[PDB]
């Protein structure tokens, strides 16, 4: 399995401290099936920035360390990308990642509401070939309130990523509830890790798809989870009619 959204990176971010810590990250990950992640690291980390090529040489160094460990592993390049006015432009001077340089980007919402420009800046993006991937739908307060917003983005061709804890439940009984109401509704393409640490915000991957197994059938995860290995590929993810969903 290809999990698309994880702070592994060392010193990047609020995810692994130190390179000792994305080496434990990375035996949690192999544990529960995942053999490939994209690396996504914030783009912006306080005062400094985490520029495309500090994150593909961090990548490319954890590589090498976690073959030194004996860890099969393979760490990819990507951002996730908290939402900002020039987002078109900086992704075509390269000064912005894709998801392992592929048409799909990771754009991160602030937690308290959905920008308003948000559906142009996805129009845009959709007519130079990207696709944008919304981080965690079901952790953003207005989506929560008004549940419609994410409808119509994703009618209007925006994809979006639920978190695998969410579903578990480790984040709350709350939180779970309402990501069932956007699978359901099938405003939901991927599901991923976006791991942390080992211990909190860790991956909980297989217990997850055994969630969604058990509330949907066995096609339903198999689809989201094919829907990384498209991803990785370049290739068009499989979508279902999006419906609006209430409350
Ligand atoms: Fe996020
Ligand atoms: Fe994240």
């Amino acid at each position: 399995m290809i999990d698309i959204h994880c702070h592994i990176l060392p010193a990047m971010d609020d995810g692994a401290g130190d390179s000792a810590d994305s080496i434990e990250m990375a035996r949690a990950a192999v544990r529960q099936g995942i053999r490939t992640i994209i690396a996504t690291p914030h783009h912006n980390n306080g005062v400094y920035k985490n520029e495309p090529a500090a994150v593909r040489e961090a990548a490319d160094q954890l590589n090498k360390r976690l073959i030194k460990e004996d860890i099969p592993l393979h760490v990819l390049p990507g951002q996730e990308i908290r939402i900002y006015g020039e987002v078109e432009q900086d992704l075509a001077k390269r000064q912005l990642l894709s998801l392992n340089d592929t048409k799909y980007i990771l754009i991160e919402f602030p937690f308290d509401h959905v920008p308003r420009y948000a559906e142009q800046l996805f129009y845009d993006l959709q007519l130079k070939g990207y696709i944008p991937v919304i981080a965690h739908p079901e952790r953003n307060r207005e989506i929560r309130e008004n549940p419609s917003l994410l409808y119509h983005l994703v009618e209007k061709g925006a994809a979006s990523q639920i978190t695998s804890g969410s579903l578990a439940g480790i984040f709350g009984k709350q939180l779970k509830a309402f990501s069932l109401r956007l699978v359901e509704a099938n405003l939901i393409h991927f599901v991923a890790s976006d791991a942390h640490n080992v211990k909190t915000r860790n991956f909980h991957t297989q217990e997850a798809l055994y969630v969604l197994e058990k509330e949907f059938g066995s096609e339903l995860p198999y689809m989201l989870t094919e829907n990384a290995e498209l991803l990785l590929r370049n290739q068009t993810i499989f979508r279902q009619p999006p419906q609006p969903v209430k409350r």
